């Protein structure tokens, strides 16, 4: 179905010239080792076009996975998809009650229990199963969503498991919410560390993180912001991994951080930080986007 299926926004823009480019690497041959960080960096960089976005993320996770390898432990279960949804999920009522709610204005997934709501469901069921400990969570599903939106129902399952496991984003979904607690912190004294005047407002009314950046980190800024944007976000989570979230978190807050501080109290900043703050036109994407690229820790 593709063509509806990557039917959003844009921010990527790609130039012809670098879709070309995109189309050799892809093809120059795909089994090797560590092709050059620096080239699918900036090739990441100057832009990836939509038609070929899906191959892309998995070619990055490939590279990832040659650089990197996850040690048998932490590893999940041995147990093929096809074989994993013939068994029952315990998070049923929970998952159907939330596959209206993902990208609900999305051709794909807008019909009633149809082939997109049906795969976004064989997609969290499967996982609850496999990550048992995890099982479901409200959100996982944009995540899945948004992969499921550039491939295969079933290769995408494939760079999901990646995602949560080898990039190791199935930490935040866990249940004691100790490590939400701590990336909450961290995006919190990150700020401290960058943006004090804008830490410090925040710290003086009482904002913490955990009140705005929570979706954000939890659906990885599907939920709230543009899909072509969100697809952006993506390709650098493919690439850099846990973190290119502070980064886009960090960036985005003092993007249009000239604007909170007028606000002084919690109801005229909060309600502009999570329900303005994400209606974004273009330009101010277009920029957001490349400064995390370029934006060093």
């Amino acid at each position: 179905h593709m063509k509806v299926k990557l039917d959003y926004e844009e921010v990527g823009a790609c130039q012809k010239e670098v879709l070309i480019t995109w189309d050799k690497k892809l093809l120059n041959c795909r089994a090797k080792i560590r092709c050059d960080m620096e080239d699918i960096h900036t090739l990441l960089k100057e832009g990836v076009p939509k038609s070929r976005r899906g191959e892309i993320w998995q070619f990055l996770a490939l590279q990832y996975r040659l650089r990197h390898r996850l040690p048998n432990k932490q590893q999940p279960p041995d147990i093929s998809y096809k074989e994993l949804l013939k068994q029952l999920t315990a998070q049923q009522h929970a998952i159907l009650v939330d596959l209206g709610r993902t990208f609900p204005t999305h051709p794909y997934f807008s019909v009633q229990l149809g082939p997109g709501q049906l795969s976004l469901f064989n997609l969290l069921k499967a996982y609850s199963l496999l990550d048992k400990e995890v099982g479901y969570c409200q959100g996982i599903s944009f995540v899945a969503g948004v992969l499921l939106l550039h491939m295969s129902e079933e290769q995408a399952f494939e760079m999901l498991k990646f995602l949560m496991y080898d990039l190791g984003f199935r930490k935040q979904y866990r249940p004691d919410m100790m490590s939400l607690q701590i990336q909450m912190y961290q995006l919190s004294r990150l700020l401290h560390d960058y943006h004090r005047d804008l830490y410090n407002h925040l710290e003086e009314n009482e904002i913490s993180p955990s009140l705005y950046a929570a979706p954000w980190f939890l659906t990885l800024f599907a939920s709230q912001f543009s899909l072509g944007f969100v697809a952006r976000v993506f390709d650098i989570i493919f690439l850099q991994g846990t973190e290119v979230i502070f980064k886009v978190a960090l960036s985005l807050l003092s993007s249009q951080e000239t604007l909170i501080m007028e606000c002084e109290s919690f109801e005229n900043i909060v309600e502009f930080l999570k329900n303005t703050l994400p209606d974004m036109n273009t330009s101010e994407m277009e920029k957001i986007i490349t400064q995390v690229f370029e934006m060093d820790i």
